[PDB]
């Protein structure tokens, strides 16, 4: 039976060889100039008009990517001191893009994640604060914040912001934070839920689309 | 013999009357429910106090629901001014009704907040003495304010975000699962602030408010 | 000579310890020294208030280097290092740290709101710029306090602060530091989950801790 502990590290190296080449060898669908440059197009009209026209033009520029009207959803978000809602249009491994924003305005911690984040303004003020610094930066409608790995800011929404999200990195780390406030703060279980199945319906049209 | 009964049988017929009997008295305790105050009263009583300021108001308040509704409202003895931290926002309230089913309590925060509201096994109904009430529904990309003398209505299951101005000041009222609406109210105190005294002070006075309704009841 | 019981000593003993760790304690309450007057902070703080931030914090190291040499973190160890707790957040950079005092910078650009926390301390904030808003437990109004003011926080006290835009000041604190250190951290642990800024946080602390390690026994 000493055998089988060879046999089962054997099958285990090749899937986790097959793993490695595949995780190096993937493209992204994608681009981050691409995604702030639909966004900027539709910063002066009302969102609700701009999120439309978004969600249209990014369905038949990259169809079977983006979610049908039927699994679209608003969910509010709680984590790091402040409160927002988004809206997925895509999700992956690597990848996410989603609508976020708040009608009343907040304020709290960026969250440091494993993935690097792009907020594109649609309507409203994000207020930054950046790590080690005293003074604050303040973006409008049109204009992109990017925020790096490992980088953490202070961060301020004014009343009734907007914004296009593109996220790119280890996504599934990113839960811990954004849910954080849900299960220790709000315990708004269903949020917890709806947010997750958001998640699993995003993977799973990727999946299947790869598949066809 | 045809009109007689047997003993034994008399004796079980009757356990399964008493037993068919209170299986369905229990029944109908959900439907004789009493609620001590209308859904409405209190928003309707508070809307009346609006115009003075929120001291007086509170006072003016507390005095009119005693006479209303005697026994059911906490003696000024057991009154006090407990923070309250949840969802991200912090306020201060002052209970003066607590049963398993129903509270009244004076709430509002001196700065202002912002946060998640809550879902709540309870309809709750929250009417604006004072200062100004900003509600951001689930699902919608607007909000809307409310201002003194008008009703906040909360359903249960509903989830949105709530946002206080300066001095806002109201009088709350909440319909159902109390206890378990006391979980969320307790969450930040745990978990963000550690106010372990304040967390005392609030379970205190639930238990003055329960104690109440009991001796009340039993007098 | 005579025997003691086996609950006749074992009270004796339990009396034994109560004489000696009481008059051991109230031994350490006696020789209980402070590198800082309860109003020195404040004292100097108000003297660099109503400059730019910046200017005023490099002129009140200095000072405060010059004052108490041994006291102060050297330039290599000072760090901003971002504070989320009690629902509100900004940032902090320790000067000194012991396990009954500690002195610290802190501030934030944004402006913040939340609950104050309830410390076994007595801490004092001196504003050298921006707005304190304080709401105290019991009360229906608040105060503001302006740059050059001091706002002190009695043991067991606990408010709502607010923080206005571009607000900065000096912290003195005075009691059982660790425990203050555990609200500190509230929010970093379970809605920030920083781990990195919980590092910062308690590096921060180990160093003012070696700076008074050392100081202590090498002078
Ligand atoms: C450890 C994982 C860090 C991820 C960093 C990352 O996602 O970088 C994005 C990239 O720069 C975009 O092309
Ligand atoms: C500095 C930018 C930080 N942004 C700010 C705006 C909102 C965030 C945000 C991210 C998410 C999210 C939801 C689902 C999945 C699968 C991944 C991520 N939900 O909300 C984080
Ligand atoms: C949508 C309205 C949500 N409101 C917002 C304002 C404050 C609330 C709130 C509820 C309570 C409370 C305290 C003790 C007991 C036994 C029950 C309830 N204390 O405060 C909940
Ligand atoms: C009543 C005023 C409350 N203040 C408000 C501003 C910030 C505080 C605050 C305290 C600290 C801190 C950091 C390290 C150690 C060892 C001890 C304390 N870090 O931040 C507490």
């Amino acid at each position: 039976r000493w055998a089988w502990a060879a046999l089962l590290l054997a099958v285990a190296a090749v899937l986790t060889q097959v793993v490695w080449l595949w995780l190096g060898t993937q493209s992204f669908v994608f681009q981050r100039e691409e995604i702030a440059q639909l966004a900027r197009q539709y910063a002066g009209l009302d969102h609700e008009l701009a999120f439309s026209r978004l969600i249209v033009e990014l369905r038949r520029l990259h169809p079977g990517h983006v979610l049908p009207d039927e699994e679209l959803q608003w969910v509010f978000v709680n984590a790091g001191g402040w409160m927002g809602a988004m809206c997925l249009l895509h999700a992956s491994l690597s990848e996410y893009v989603l609508l976020f924003g708040t009608a009343l305005g907040s304020r709290g911690h960026s969250g440091r994640y494993w993935a690097e984040i792009s907020d594109t303004i649609i309507s409203g003020t994000f207020h930054q604060w950046r790590e080690g610094t005293t003074k604050s930066e303040v973006f409008y409608p049109g204009e992109t914040v990017v925020h790096g790995p490992g980088e953490a800011t202070a961060v301020e929404w004014g009343p009734n912001t907007w914004m296009v999200e593109y996220g790119r990195g280890v996504i599934p780390s990113t839960l811990a934070f954004a849910l954080a406030d849900t299960v220790f703060s709000t315990q708004d279980f269903l949020t917890l839920f709806y947010t997750l199945r958001s998640y699993a319906r995003g993977l799973r049209l990727e999946l299947t689309t790869y598949l066809f």
